[PDB]
Order: C-alpha cells, then structure tokens, then sequence
C-alpha cells in the first residue's frame, strides 16, 4: 500500500495513477493508455 513512493532515488517516469515504475517514459505512455477509460479517485 503506497510503499516506497519514490522507486531508486531518482526521478523516474512512475505511473502516479497506479505506481508503476517504467525506464523511459514510452513505457509509461503505452501502459498509461491502458488506464484510459475508467474514472480516476478525484482527489483535488
Ligand atoms: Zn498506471
């Protein structure tokens, strides 16, 4: 549960909607596509 929000000391392209942590961010765009649909826990 929201464990080690940070990945490895370093600025990396994390999925901040589920958290997942992705070399480049063209990982992240395709994976991040995945997610579009469904509606996301507005915070504020
Ligand atoms: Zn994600």
């Amino acid at each position: 549960g929201s464990s080690g929000s940070s990945g490895a000391a370093k600025t990396t392209s994390e999925c901040q909607e589920c958290g997942k942590i992705f070399r480049h961010s063209s990982l992240l765009i395709e994976h991040q596509a995945l997610h579009a649909g469904e509606s996301g826990p507005s915070s504020g």
